[PDB]
């Protein structure tokens, strides 16, 4: 978070928004509970009422990921249709204006495809928090038996503490926190384990979407350099366009790029 | 009579993960119940030791008292 | 008290009062019963009236220190509400304005959060004094019943001197009597403990609240100086504002400060 230590629900403007004024709150903000519907908020509260209470956070964690996911996949397809039927509008204009649309529909296409892989990706770390969830709350009702065993012990001994059943119920409870101090320590070398692994992969999984959306992006910039903004004036003719095999080689290259990209050919580096 | 339940458990969980390994190998919950597996038996063969110890205790110092 | 022997409800002007003069008295004292309201007067007024009459008083204490903290939980939320607003009005002004206000409203809410804290220790002081109230009010009864069985056995004396009774009754009467001066010889320890164990944290939460305090209003007054007040002519331009990265030091310093102190970090010397 960017937030300088003021009440103000502002930050400092950046190097970027030093640059140009931001623009202002997109106008499509409308007022509804800020998510569209309800079946979805059902399913998250009964994630949030139903399953164990130890498990019920991660089990709702992995629930709001799942909503995460059909989201990005149904945007992903909108975005599809949306560089489809923008070529298609474009196919009814000037050449070089329906060349330039229709290479930045496939553009466009790239990107939802790598968004669509990206999606596979994050699919695969939601199910390894599902499977960290569900070792996690498995193991919860080992420390549940012992919370019952001791509370059954204590009431056992204030209601009689000569009651012969103390002897055997104190065996079960050693026997119980025996199952449960070292569970708890498994449990916290495989949550450990579980997640660094979960985490890393999805964060190498942004890194290459993100890298190759730069890379398309900045292609995508080269190539809006080919298109003549110069207008023409009124009454004349239209100018010949031969941009055919510039964006011929400049779409080839973009497509050997990408093949070309690894993890280790990534040109990031934090600092 | 009381720690023949832990037993119990063991052979239970042990013939699930058994049926769940011919029936899915690949399952998820392959890992979790084997975690639970070797939980029950840490659980079963100390448990196992410490019977042994009692009983020996118990029955020794009762057929002590009644012989005296 | 700061008296001198005279009937003056008016106090000899110390140092701090012979530098200025002391402003009139606040506007805001408005005609009412002095404390807003009734219902905590029926409160403490039944505090007064129900209770055991030598742990009466106590009580009434308790009830009167929850009503005091009740007012001051609340006079900090207010506090952190006119921080938060105040600096919210000094959003549109000046730039080194805004920042100015922007910081004194940090300043404020650190007060508020402070103030919060000693708060808290003040409960558990309030606590402590509930305990002892419990305690004595617990062992009253037991000279409740002393008096009681003297009285008995004085009027069954009376009324007749060979009555069968008068042993029994005089060897309960000493059981009680030995079960009563001792319980007075441990009451005594037991207050004399609570009370100075209470008394000690209530007074090392104030000395480490008002240094803190001290602390902040020391930055505070420290980064006013920051501010700008040389006035511009009519007519003439806005100078430049660069005070960011001083002010940016400046509340560093102040956390830093503040995460420093440490009891013995006081620096108060009682003479």
């Amino acid at each position: 978070m960017h937030r300088t230590y003021s009440l103000r629900n502002s930050r400092a403007p950046t190097a970027s928004q030093l640059q140009n004024p931001p623009p202002p709150p997109s106008t499509t903000k409308g007022r509804f509970f800020g998510k569209g519907g309800l079946a979805y908020s059902f399913r998250r509260s009964a994630a949030g009422a139903f399953g164990p209470e130890l498990s019920r956070k991660l089990s709702q964690l992995v629930k709001i990921e799942k909503n995460v996911l059909r989201s990005m996949e149904l945007t992903a397809n909108e975005r599809r249709d949306a560089a489809k039927q923008l070529s298609i509008w474009g196919l009814e204009n000037d050449d070089d204006v329906s060349d330039i649309t229709d290479k930045l529909g496939v553009l466009i296409y790239e990107v939802s495809e790598l968004d669509d892989q990206f999606i596979d990706r994050y699919d695969q770390y939601r199910l390894t928090l599902k499977s960290i969830r569900d070792i996690e709350g498995s193991v919860q009702p080992s420390r549940d038996r012992k919370d019952k065993i001791t509370d059954k012990i204590a009431y056992l001994k204030y209601k009689d503490p000569q009651s012969p059943k103390i002897e055997v119920l104190e065996q079960e409870l050693v026997r119980a926190e025996a199952e449960s101090l070292v569970a708890e320590a498994q449990l916290s070398n495989i949550t450990r384990s579980k997640l660094r692994a979960a985490f890393n992969y999805q964060f190498d999984s942004i890194i290459e979407h993100s890298e190759k959306i730069a890379l398309i992006a900045g292609y995508g910039k080269a190539l809006l350099e080919l298109l003549d903004d110069s207008p023409v004036t009124p009454g004349e003719t239209r100018p010949a366009y031969d941009g055919y095999e510039a964006s011929k080689q400049i779409i080839i290259d973009a497509e050997s790029a990408l093949n070309e990209w690894t993890l280790d050919s990534a040109q990031v580096k934090p600092t």
